[PDB]
C-alpha cells in the first residue's frame, strides 16, 4: 500500500518522507498529512518492512492492516496530544534507538516486535486526561484499575483485546512460548510508560550504567533478561520522552499539543469545581517554564543517563536537548 486517500501527489510526498524513516529528524507531521492522517499505520507498516517483521513472523501484510488501522482508530483524534500521531512518534522513535549502534545484535527479533508494538499500543484509547484526574473524579476507569497505573493498564487492555478477532490477530504465526513472552515484555514496557514509575526507572537505569561492560568490540554486554528487559523499558520510555530531543521546529508543535491537552483537563476541572492541577491552568501557568522545567528536571537527567548508556550515540540528541532548553529559557521574559 502506497496511499490511503484520493490524492496522486501524496504517494509521492509520502514516500519522500520514509526516506527517513530509520533517522531521528524524521517528520511525523508531514506523514500524517501525507497518509491523510494514518501516521500510526503508515509508520509501522513501514517499520516492519524495513526490519522484514512481517516475514521473519508470518504475519498476513492484511492482517496487519486491518489490525494497524483498528488500533489507531481507538486513538481518540479530538485529543489533542495523545492522539495516533504521537503513538507513530513514539513507534518511529523506539524503531530508531532499537538501531543504536551499542545495542547491536543485542536483541532477539522477539524483543525487536514487542518494543516496537509496545509503543504503537501505548496510549491507545487514552481520554485526554491525568490518571489522578481519572482517580479524583472516580472514573469507570479507575474503578476497574484500582488507581494503580490506570490509564497504562487501560492502554495494555485495548491493545491485546484488539487481537482476540482472528481477521486482525497479527501473531496468529507465532507459538503460544513466542506470544507469552510477547505479552509477558509488552506489558512491562507499557506499564514503564507511567510516569509514576519514573524515579525508580531512572535510579534502577543509573544503577546499571554503574556496572555496565562494553564488549572489546563496542556493543553493550546483556546476557540475562533481567538487563535486557530494562533497556527495552527504558528505551521506550525515552521515546514517550523524546518530544524535547527532536528538532525545535518539531519539539514546538508537540509542545503545543500537550499544553492544549493539559489545559482541556484544567477546564474540566474547573467545571466540576475542583482544586485546579497547577500546570493544566490556562490562566497562570507559563507554557515556556513548563518545558525548562520538564526538560531540567525529567527529560535531562533520563537522556543525560541513557546517553551515558550506549555513549558515544546520543551525543548528538543531548546537544539538541541542550539547546532547545535555552530556546525555552530565553523566551522566558524574566532573567
Ligand atoms: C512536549 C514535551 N512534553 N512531552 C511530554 C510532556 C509532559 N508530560 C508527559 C505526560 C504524559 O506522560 C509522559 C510525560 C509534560 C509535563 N508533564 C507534567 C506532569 C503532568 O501533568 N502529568 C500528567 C500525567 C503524567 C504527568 N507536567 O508537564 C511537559 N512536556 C512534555
Ligand atoms: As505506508
Ligand atoms: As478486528
Ligand atoms: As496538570
Ligand atoms: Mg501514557
Ligand atoms: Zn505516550
Amino acid at each position: 500500500i502506497s496511499r490511503f486517500g484520493v490524492n496522486t501527489e501524496n504517494e509521492d510526498h509520502l514516500a519522500k518522507e520514509l526516506e527517513d524513516l530509520n533517522k531521528w529528524g524524521l517528520n511525523i507531521f508531514n506523514v500524517a498529512g501525507y497518509s491523510h492522517n494514518r501516521p500510526l499505520t503508515c509508520i509501522m507498516y513501514a517499520i516492519f518492512q524495513e526490519r522484514d517483521l512481517l516475514k521473519t513472523f508470518r504475519i498476513s501484510s492484511d492482517t496487519f492492516i486491518t489490525y494497524m488501522m483498528t488500533l489507531e482508530d481507538h486513538y481518540h483524534s479530538d485529543v489533542a496530544y495523545h492522539n495516533s500521531l504521537h503513538a507513530a512518534d513514539v513507534a518511529q522513535s523506539t524503531h530508531v534507538l532499537l538501531s543504536t549502534p551499542a545495542l547491536d545484535a543485542v536483541f532477539t527479533d522477539l524483543e525487536i516486535l514487542a518494543a516496537i508494538f509496545a509503543a504503537a499500543i501505548h496510549d491507545v484509547d487514552h481520554p485526554g486526561v491525568s490518571n489522578q484526574f481519572l482517580i479524583n473524579t472516580n472514573s469507570e476507569l479507575a474503578l476497574m484499575y484500582n488507581d494503580e497505573s490506570v490509564l497504562e493498564n487501560h492502554h495494555l487492555a485495548v491493545g491485546f483485546k484488539l487481537l482476540q478477532e482472528e481477521h486482525c490477530d497479527i501473531f496468529m504465526n507465532l507459538t503460544k512460548k513466542q506470544r507469552q513472552t510477547l505479552r509477558k515484555m509488552v506489558i512491562d514496557m507499557v506499564l514503564a510508560t507511567d510516569m509514576s514509575k519514573h524515579m525508580s526507572l531512572l535510579a534502577d537505569l543509573k544503577t546499571m550504567v554503574e556496572t555496565k561492560k562494553v564488549t572489546s568490540s563496542g556493543v553493550l554486554l546483556l546476557d540475562n533478561y533481567t538487563d535486557r528487559i530494562q533497556v527495552l523499558r527504558n528505551m521506550v520510555h525515552c521515546a514517550d520522552l523524546s518530544n524535547p530531543t527532536k528538532s525545535l521546529e518539531l519539539y514546538r508543535q508537540w509542545t503545543d499539543r500537550i499544553m492544549e491537552e493539559f489545559f482541556q483537563q484544567g477546564d474540566k476541572e474547573r467545571e466540576r469545581g475542583m482544586e485546579i492541577s497547577p500546570m493544566c491552568d490556562k490562566h497562570t501557568a507559563s507554557v515556556e517554564k513548563s518545558q525548562v522545567g520538564f526538560i531540567d528536571y525529567i527529560v535531562h537527567p533520563l537522556w543525560e543517563t541513557w546517553a551515558d548508556l550506549v555513549q558515544p550515540d546520543a551525543q548528538d540528541i543531548l546537544d539538541t536537548l541542550e539547546d532547545n532548553r535555552n530556546w525555552y529559557q530565553a523566551m522566558i521574559p524574566q532573567a
